[PDB]
């Protein structure tokens, strides 16, 4: 199943932009992002997800500059996700962790409920504290979410490209993500390709294995 | 169905030695490594699969110190891959990927390649140069790789977690890295959970929409 779904979706380069999501794909795209897995349940991000032509808009603003060839992908695709991580990791928000384990069912004494919350409170103190990394360290868990996205859409039949080349300081700003604590960093459009998507036809290229792997 | 492959895939806690995967899965394996997209399809990685138990061995020395705990998920598991990021972009890597798509008949005229590769050159450039966050783009990249394989193996019907706790500098000492030019970043084993691996029986638990989604 997974491996020829893997082996033929595309980054598309041009969308069509009348094919439109599913009711409830648009609510399968949602379920997608938010059960992705994070170091200790960490969840460190948050989503924007627009649907709307002046909520697609207000995104491809952002690609300007150098940034030009990325535009069409943010405008005539139905559904954009911008992913977004947290710049600093607040002692509060990993207590609203727990806590919706705690009321989720995955404690059934209170002893588990402490150990969790120190699990959690070494990792975090390991990053935030003596390696100083904690943005980079919570940014990863993210790229995680858009490799487990990429795959997701595709095998449920849509169409999407990730893309880095945007100015992330606008993007920031549009949408106030330095207000809340947020930096955006990749956005992933999805929906259909046009046969002006020039990437739907040609062959996938990756590097052989004997350069890649290693067995032992 | 790939939702309920979200919602069903758990982090393994307790693998089965004995149920083994087989050659076809042993090679499916390696396809989701090697096919996973890329930002510029720089694959900045290299993956070390240990298939039997003296190579199961060497990476379990990872989880020795204040990790004992994850060891034997290491040590279970019939196919152990830790993922691995270069340390620094070599102009070559850039010369042998474009090449590579080269010889995979993605451009038609030699002027078009010359085009692909500098704007690889123009991401990389910014990331070596201007951004200075040459290693941290080459680990975020894997762990987007990481990501894609997480939903493969589960819609694969094979158990699977991720480990960050584990001591990169032993690992990398263990197989000579670095001097290779690359880093450990996260260890995923995958095999088939035994009885003694209690996350199976819990229910998923994650952050409810209203606070991670934002819809416009
Ligand atoms: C998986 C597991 C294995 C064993 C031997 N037990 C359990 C659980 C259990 C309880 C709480 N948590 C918190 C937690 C969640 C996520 C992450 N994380 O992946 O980050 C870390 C920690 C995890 C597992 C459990 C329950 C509910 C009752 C009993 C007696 N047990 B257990 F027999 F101790
Ligand atoms: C993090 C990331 C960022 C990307 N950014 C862009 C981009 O800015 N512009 C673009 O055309 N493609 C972008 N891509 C698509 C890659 O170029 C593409 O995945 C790679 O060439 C392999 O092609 P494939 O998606 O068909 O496997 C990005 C991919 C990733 C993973
Ligand atoms: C990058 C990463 C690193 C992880 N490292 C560990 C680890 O070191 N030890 C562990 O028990 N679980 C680890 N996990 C598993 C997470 O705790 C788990 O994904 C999270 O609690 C959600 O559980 P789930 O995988 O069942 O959805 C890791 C997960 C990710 C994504």
């Amino acid at each position: 199943d997974i491996i020829s779904v893997a082996l033929k979706r595309h980054s598309t380069k041009a969308f069509d932009a009348s094919k439109k999501l599913t009711p409830e794909q648009a609510e399968q795209i949602k379920t997608l992002l938010q059960y992705s897995p994070s170091s200790t349940n960490s969840q460190p991000w948050h989503f924007i997800v627009a649907s709307t032509e002046e909520g697609k808009a207000r995104v491809a603003k952002s690609a300007a500059g150098n940034y030009v060839f990325n535009e069409r992908k943010m405008l005539d695709a139905s559904h954009v996700v911008v992913f977004c991580a947290k710049t600093a990791m607040d002692d509060v928000w990993l207590k609203l962790v727990v806590d919706q384990e705690d009321a989720d069912g995955r404690f059934a004494t209170p002893e588990a409920k402490a150990a969790n919350d120190k699990g959690r409170k070494f990792f975090a103190d390991m990053h935030r504290k003596d390696l100083h990394d904690d943005a980079e360290w919570m940014a990863k868990q993210v790229y995680l979410n858009v490799g487990n996205f990429l795959l997701g859409v595709a095998a449920l039949g849509l169409d999407a490209v990730p893309i880095e080349g945007f100015d992330a300081a606008i993007l920031d700003a549009e949408f106030g993500l330095k207000e809340k604590g947020y930096t955006s960093l990749v956005v992933v459009p999805v929906g259909h390709h046009s046969v002006e998507d020039f990437n739907a036809t040609l062959p996938k290229s990756r590097l052989p294995q004997n350069i890649t792997l290693t067995e032992v």
